[PDB]
């Protein structure tokens, strides 16, 4: 019974800067947080920074996304996301995960009054 955002956030923000690694914090998480049921996540971008910030970024800039959906924020600087993705391996439920470190802007969803932030669109 979570306000949608404490669970997108622990499905997203990760959290901790570690530039190095990859699978780990992948599988990791995904394990972590047992989202390895009856089939996993082909794509998701782990962020790997200050959660306190991720809150700014919701109240920072407004960008129009690819779309004009929503009403999504692009973060104030570039911050270390992790891109975690299914390898031309991963056979659930030997499920096998894979990231790519970059530092880009997080584009956030934020809403759900107090507004904090509920989705990702990208990061750029």
């Amino acid at each position: 019974k979570e306000s949608a955002a404490a669970k997108f956030e622990r499905q997203h923000m990760d959290s901790g800067n570690s530039p190095s690694s990859s699978s780990n914090y992948c599988n990791l998480m995904m394990c972590c947080r047992k989202m390895t049921q009856g089939k996993c996540k082909p794509v998701n971008t782990f962020v790997h920074e200050s959660l306190a910030d991720v809150k700014a970024v919701c109240s920072q800039k407004k960008v129009t996304c690819k779309d004009g959906q929503t009403n999504c924020y692009q973060s104030k600087s570039t911050m270390r996301i992790t891109d975690c993705r299914e390898t031309g391996s991963s056979k659930y439920p030997n499920c096998a995960y894979k990231t790519t470190q970059v530092e880009k802007h997080i584009i956030v969803a934020c809403g759900g009054k107090p507004s904090v932030p509920v989705h990702f669109d990208a990061s750029v």
